[PDB]
């Protein structure tokens, strides 16, 4: 009935991540390898697409990027306007999503955006750093768009790792792609996921294997 | 001995646009030409070409009123011109000092391309006044899209051989922002335009 996060042993099966090994590690006797390219691939498709303009994002992070405009030009009030109106509409349908349009015309362009955009290169990058920004200004919790989680898995996820240490692994690609855009100083079309992989591959490190389960991996 | 730029007309030809309508143009093969000329989508000035890099931090120097950094990487890649290869390595110091300097990243946030980046980049140095391509003649043999591009700049319309990225560059200051999907219809239409106003020398083979 209830979505649960995957562990990372369950997103590496539901992915066919897990690999045999080749060359004896010492402590790691029973235990199973991770494909490196298959994760690649798998945390890379997570990343989602490049931001070309907020017109061209789904309705979603359109709407909650509206959101995040609003706040981080201190206006409350629209914000707060746009969340109601997707609460009221939720209700009986679909949320109207539309009614983010005067405040996304309005704040696009302005000066604390502009800089979060010049910073980062995916949808998902972008949306992020739009909500970090919009908290120096309050709370701006989840539970403010419950209604995302049915709806945008990955969305929902990457909006609420922000502020977190360590990601989901739904979103595990987008969390690294973020932070090594933060890192860098800059944006980066170029995938920067390697640390996806690396927290990966040690969290499977981390479980040991019966013989039958160990039979089971292949090369 | 002489590179000259391609007239409308000789560019069409080169790429076979031409057809029956007056010639027309070929359409969809146009919009892949211009496209190809855009060329790669910046992603940080250490992947750009050599000459690209240089010639970036040249602009970022002067946008910065630093005239002595933009003067010593033009004297060096001068010098190291006459003997052989330039040494374009000069300019690393001046890249890592400006690259993140407030008026380059303003420009860097406005465009996706490397030749839309480096195209606001000139014209943010001439802020400072005159940059004149004089200052980098080795380049025209070098890369030519690239040398087209930076005497287009200021110019109320490119020669053809940078019309796609030309118009893309105008789209991006018109958008408001850097755009991933090309923009060239422009170049499509001006393109158009200029092998109506020639007339057909009749006897032509078309199709």
């Amino acid at each position: 009935p209830w979505a649960m996060a995957l562990t990372p042993m369950e997103f590496a099966r539901k992915y066919n991540l897990l690999r045999k090994d080749d060359a004896p590690v010492p402590g790691e006797e029973m235990t199973a390898g991770i494909r490196r390219g298959d994760a690649k691939r798998v945390f890379t498709m997570q990343l989602g697409p490049y931001w070309d303009g907020f017109e061209r994002c789904s309705p979603q992070a359109y709407a909650l990027s509206a959101v995040f405009m609003a706040r981080m030009n201190r206006d409350r009030d629209a914000a707060n306007n746009i969340l109601k109106v997707l609460d009221k509409t939720f209700v009986d349908g679909k949320p109207d999503f539309s009614v983010a349009r005067p405040v996304m015309k309005k704040y696009q362009n302005s000066e604390l955006v502009q800089e979060v955009v010049a910073k980062h290169a995916y949808v998902l990058t972008v949306i992020a750093s739009l909500l970090e920004a919009a908290r120096e200004d309050g709370v701006v919790p989840s539970s403010e768009f419950l209604w995302l989680k049915p709806v945008d898995e990955e969305l929902w996820y990457m909006l609420n790792c922000v502020g977190r240490q360590t990601p989901y692994s739904e979103v595990a690609g987008p969390f690294a792609h973020w932070k090594a855009e933060k890192e860098m100083g800059r944006r980066s079309l170029v995938p920067m996921i390697d640390e996806a992989i690396r927290a990966l591959e040690i969290a499977v490190k981390e479980v040991r294997l019966t013989p039958r389960q160990m039979e089971e991996l292949e090369p």
